[PDB]
């Protein structure tokens, strides 16, 4: 499925090229500009355990999730992925734990070591 096709084709988009990110370009976006740091940013999202039945999804509330980028409010992960996302771009992502929830998890929600696989379309990014 879509996590093993990241694992072998993804992009390793962390700066320590420990695959700890990958990163599948799904639907590419539209212009140049991708987000800054402490762009508010306005996302639809999927997400899933890789070994597990938890998925979680923007969709179920039918409104975009927002946070502002790099502020900590969302894993690593996320703050690395999408910055190098487009407005319109439809991306997916493979997580290792370091980029996450770590060794520890974060129970109930998160077990232990957990990798994680997100589709993230963003929507749109505006400044401070
Ligand atoms: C729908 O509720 C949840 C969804 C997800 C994780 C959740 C969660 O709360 C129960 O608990 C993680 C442990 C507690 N926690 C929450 C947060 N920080 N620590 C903020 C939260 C915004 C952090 O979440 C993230 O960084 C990522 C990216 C943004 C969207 C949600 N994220 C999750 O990790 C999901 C998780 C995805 C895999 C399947 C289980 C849920």
């Amino acid at each position: 499925g879509a996590p093993a096709t990241v694992t072998e084709q993804g992009e390793d988009i962390t700066s320590k090229k420990d695959r700890g990110v990958l990163k599948i370009v799904k639907r590419v976006g539209n212009g140049e500009e991708t987000p800054m740091i402490g762009d508010k940013v306005y996302v639809h999202y999927k997400g899933k355990l890789s070994n597990g039945k938890k998925f979680d999804s923007s969709h179920d509330r039918n409104e975009p999730f927002v946070f502002s980028l790099g502020k900590g409010q969302v894993i690593k992960a996320w703050d690395i992925g999408v910055a190098t996302m487009k407005k319109g771009e439809i991306a997916h992502l493979l997580i290792k734990p370091e980029y996450a929830y770590g060794s520890a998890g974060s129970l109930p929600k998160i077990p232990s070591n957990a990798t994680l696989f997100f589709e993230i379309e963003l929507l749109d990014f505006k400044g401070e």
